[PDB]
DNA sequence: GGGTGGGTGGGTGGGT
DNA sequence: GGGTGGGTGGGTGGGT
DNA sequence: GGGTGGGTGGGTGGGT
DNA sequence: GGGTGGGTGGGTGGGT
């Protein structure tokens, strides 16, 4: 996942997709 | 709490302690 | 429930929808 | 952990120790 | 669970 | 959380 | 695995 | 990682 995600956003960013 | 105990009996058992 | 409710509000929040 | 845990008794037996 | 049970009982207890 | 809040609201929601 | 489980639990645990 | 996140999400994902 891409690197300057943090939290929730790197979990979400797999939920969406 | 003992299970023969029912609808206030419930409640009140905590009650009493 | 929003930050903001208190009190009654609170379930009422949840009572309204 | 013990084969026959399941369900949250498998994640219990490891929070236990 | 409901709002006529109350809100200084609390909000990860549930309303989802 | 308390027991003048009620018990067909429930007991896996929690309880000096 | 899912996103109402949460994000000070972590991203080398995975997102088949 | 924690157990107040849930257990039909899984246990070869990890576990002071
Ligand atoms: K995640
Ligand atoms: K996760
Ligand atoms: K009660
Ligand atoms: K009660
Ligand atoms: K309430
Ligand atoms: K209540
Ligand atoms: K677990
Ligand atoms: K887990
Ligand atoms: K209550
Ligand atoms: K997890």
């Amino acid at each position: 996942h891409p690197g300057h995600l943090k939290g929730r956003e790197i979990g979400m960013w797999y939920a969406k997709k």
